[PDB]
């Protein structure tokens, strides 16, 4: 029912949370983001990226 990404769909697949603590989404489907598996640390989405640069 939430919907969430950038995609704005519901939670489905691998899920990955933004660390960034101010981050408006938080959570991305990782495919939505570029990722093939589990960041091995913290974890800054694009948009969080470019805000923190
Ligand atoms: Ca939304
Ligand atoms: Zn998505
Ligand atoms: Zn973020």
């Amino acid at each position: 029912e939430p919907r969430y990404c950038i995609c704005n769909q519901v939670s489905y697949g691998e899920m990955v949370g933004c660390d960034n603590q101010d981050c408006p989404i938080e959570w991305f489907h990782y495919g939505c983001v570029g990722l093939t598996e589990a960041p091995k640390g913290k974890w800054y989405c694009p948009q969080c990226t470019a805000a923190m640069k």
